[PDB]
């Protein structure tokens, strides 16, 4: 998150952390929101070999008891994801066992000119790492044009976020995180420019209520 403020910890109990595993690197990092007391959702190109949720955190650096630190034991990344477009950008991950609830970590229930609310422990410049800290910031919706120049943009299925005027952005390290309008989430985070200029590509969540609805039903 670049130009934000630290959240008040364990504000948003919803908030997943994800370590993911591929074959020939180390570890790279992700956001997520959990939707039931077994599923988290997030974007498709945060898949990997394997992935570890950590729920209840704000200080990643130091543990504490609010933490749970859950296997995940399926992936299921969406089937019509293409890595060129970057169209349908969306995750489902099972995990081993259902997560506590506690004051700390619950679940977030599902029901352009306003202003919506991202939050992520990406990183908070171009040359600075991640955050130690939760961190977020308040956005504005824009009209699609406002995105025109992301050639593989599309309105049906995405949302455009972040004033040009303004340096307030998401950024690497955040996808996969929630956007939160007025209470009720509308958005994930997807993508943006390598120099994190403003507006970023977030996924359109009521276009995937289908198939969401689906896998949860089956498994
Ligand atoms: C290639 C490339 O550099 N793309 C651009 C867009 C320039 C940079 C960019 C990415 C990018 C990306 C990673 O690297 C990382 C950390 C990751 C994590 C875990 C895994 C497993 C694989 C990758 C992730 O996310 C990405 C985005 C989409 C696809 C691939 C990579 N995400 C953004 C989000 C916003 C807000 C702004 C810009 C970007
Ligand atoms: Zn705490």
């Amino acid at each position: 998150i670049i130009g934000g403020t630290e959240s008040k910890p364990h504000s948003r109990p919803y908030m997943a952390y994800l370590e993911i595993v591929t074959s020939n690197g180390p570890s790279k990092f992700c956001g997520g929101f959990l939707i039931r007391r077994n599923f988290v959702l997030t974007a498709a190109h945060c898949a990997g070999r394997s992935i570890t949720v950590t729920l209840g955190a704000h200080n990643i650096t130091e543990e504490e008891d609010t933490w749970q630190k859950l296997e995940v034991i399926k992936q299921f990344r969406h089937p019509k994801y293409n890595t060129s477009t970057l169209h349908h950008d969306i995750m489902l991950l099972k995990l081993k066992e259902k997560a506590s609830l506690t004051l700390a970590v619950g679940t977030l229930p599902f029901p352009p000119g306003r202003m919506c609310r991202v939050a992520g422990w990406g990183r908070t410049g171009v040359l600075k790492p991640g955050s130690d800290t939760l961190q977020e910031v308040k956005l504005r919706l824009m009209d699609p044009q406002a995105c025109s120049h992301f050639r593989d943009f599309d309105h049906n299925l995405q949302l455009c976020v972040g004033n040009p005027r303004k340096t307030k952005s998401a950024f690497k390290g955040d996808s996969g995180g929630p956007l939160l309008c007025a209470g009720v989430a509308q958005g994930i985070v997807s993508y943006g420019r390598s120099d994190a200029k403003p507006p970023a590509v977030f996924t359109r969540i009521s276009h995937y209520r289908p198939w969401i609805n689906q896998i949860l039903q089956a498994n």
